[PDB]
RNA sequence: GUUCGCGAAGUAACCCUUCGUGGACAUUUGGUCAAUUUGAAACAAUACAGAGAUGAUCAGCAGUUCCCCUGCAUAAGGAUGAACCGUUUUACAAAGAGAUUU
């Protein structure tokens, strides 16, 4: 409700509230992973990520049906 | 062929026959169409695939069409019945700038 009143995402609101009132281990599941910052990648790529971008370009390419391709 | 006569001949006698002869009755069917190849139904078999919006598998309702089929149909089916998916240029003008000619 508060984040709706401020037109800001709620995770930003919670962390900034913690910063106002102030003045993770390994092997845990992070529930807040979608709201958190991304991880940039190692220089070459992983193999599964090469496969992912290949099939992603292949699925973003096609704009036809079965009848039209035939 | 029937019927009403009108004459001759046979027996006649008023009938019954052969024969000629005038009238009456009855009066135009059928084809749009000829009997095996050359004037027009079509499917089915061998071969290939194995159904639209899909990443995959499907329910469908429509629409437009000089395509229709099954159906008693103005119902409903036929893969949502199917074809639909391509090719794409001019009602062409205004202001400014740079070179050629007068
Ligand atoms: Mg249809
Ligand atoms: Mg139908």
């Amino acid at each position: 409700t508060i984040a709706d009143m401020m037109a800001r995402p709620a995770q930003v609101c919670v962390e900034r509230y913690n910063r106002l009132l102030e003045s993770l281990k390994a092997g845990d599941i992070n529930p807040n992973a979608e709201t958190q910052m991304a991880r940039p990648d190692n220089g070459d790529l992983e193999d599964e990520e090469k496969e992912m971008l290949a099939e992603a370009r292949a699925r973003l390419l096609n704009t036809q049906g079965k009848k039209a391709t035939r």
